[PDB]
C-alpha cells in the first residue's frame, strides 16, 4: 500500500517528505498541486493515519521504513539522535530564517510574479547567513555530515531551500566556506537527492 | 549522576528543559550563563544546544512506563506528538510571542513604548490559531491524544508569560483550551518550574 503525499512536488515542504521517502526506498504517490507552490505544507496518508506538517510526516516515514541499512534518525543511540535533533533545530530556527528570504526575494517573487527584489532585505539576510555559515564551516571541518560521520535527517532537512538558494545570484557565497561547499556537493551526489532535485522545477 | 543546564532560569527555553527534567524526576543542576536565551546542557561528555533537542534527549534517557512523553514505541502516537510540537514552533508561538515582547518584555526591560498595534496584529492572528486548538481539545484532553505529552509541555513557557500580559483572559473565550491549560497548570512539575520564572 503506497503512501500518499498531497501537494506540489516543487514545494520545499513537499520535497522534504519525498526526499525522505526516496532515501528509505518507499513507494509513494504524489497527488497534484494545491487547493504558494514553493512553500505549501503537505498532507499525508498512510492507511488510516492522516498527517500534516512536513517535519512530522518525514520523521514518521524515517521510523516506519527504518532498517539496519537505513537509519536516518538514530533513535536507538541517544548521543547520535541528540546530534540529529540539534542540527534539525538549527535548520528550523537559525539557518532557514536566514536563507529563505533570499530565495523569496531573488528567485520566487521575480519568477512567479515579476516582483522586484528588495536588496535591503536580501542584504540583511546575507549578513546573518554569513555568521551562520561560519558555524557550519567549523562543524563540517570535523565530520563529513552535520550529526557525525553518517547522513541523517539533519542534512536532508537542509536540502530543499538550499537547492533553490543555489539558483539565486548568491550561490557563490558557499565558496567562501569550502567544508560547507564540500558537504553540499556530497549531498548533491546522492541518488535520492538527484531524483528529488529533478522534480523541483517551476 | 546529575546533569547540568546552562542559562538563566527565567529563559523561556531553559524552562522547557527544566520542566522536562522535573517531569521525569531527574537530578540536575542549573548554572546561570532576554527571556529567550538558548540553553546549553551537559551529561557526561555529551554537550548539547537547542532546548527542543535537549528536551527530547532528557525524555528518552529517563523514560519509564509511567513517564513516556514522546510515545516513540507507537509510531502513530509519536506522529501526533510531532505534529503538535511543530504547530507550536511555527504557528502558535510566532502568533503569541510578539504579544509577550510588546506587552511585557520590551515595555519593562528595553524601555520601549508598548507598540499597541503589532499587539493587535498578533491578537487577531492568535485568535484564528486558538479556534483550531479549541476544536482539537474538544474531543481529546490533550493535543496528541488522551495522554499528556511533549506536545503539551512545549506550550507552557511562552503561554506562562502570555498569561502575565493584559490579554490573559483571551483563553476564556475558548473553554476547551482554557480547561486544557488548567490541567497543565495543575501538574506538580509545571507548578515547580513556574515558580522559577519570576524572581
Amino acid at each position: 500500500a503506497p503512501v500518499k503525499v498531497f501537494g506540489p512536488a516543487m514545494s520545499t515542504n513537499v520535497a522534504r517528505v519525498t526526499l525522505c521517502l526516496e532515501e528509505v526506498g518507499a513507494e509513494y504517490e504524489v497527488v497534484n498541486i494545491d487547493f504558494n507552490p514553493f512553500g505549501q505544507i503537505p498532507a499525508f496518508q498512510d492507511g488510516d493515519l492522516l498527517l500534516w506538517e512536513s517535519r512530522a510526516i518525514s520523521k514518521y516515514v524515517l521510523r516506519k521504513y527504518k532498517t539496519d541499512e537505513v537509519d536516518l534518525l538514530r533513535e536507538g543511540n541517544l548521543k547520535e539522535a541528540a546530534m540529529v535533533d540539534v542540527w534539525t533545530e538549527v535548520d528550523a530556527h537559525t539557518y532557514n530564517p536566514a536563507l529563505s528570504p533570499i530565495v523569496y526575494e531573488c528567485l520566487i517573487n521575480p519568477l512567479m510574479r515579476g516582483l522586484p527584489t528588495n536588496q535591503t532585505v536580501v542584504d540583511e539576510s546575507l549578513e546573518k547567513l554569513k555568521k551562520v555559515l561560519e558555524v557550519y564551516e567549523a562543524r563540517l571541518s570535523q565530520h563529513k555530515y552535520l550529526a557525525g560521520d553518517f547522513v541523517s535527517f539533519a542534512d536532508l532537512n537542509h536540502f530543499p531551500y538550499t537547492f533553490y538558494f543555489m539558483a539565486t545570484p548568491h550561490a557563490a557565497l558557499f565558496d567562501s566556506y569550502p567544508h560547507v561547499k564540500a558537504w553540499w556537493d556530497r549531498l548533491m551526489a546522492r541518488p535520492a537527492v538527484k531524483k528529488i532535485a529533478a522534480t523541483m522545477v517551476p
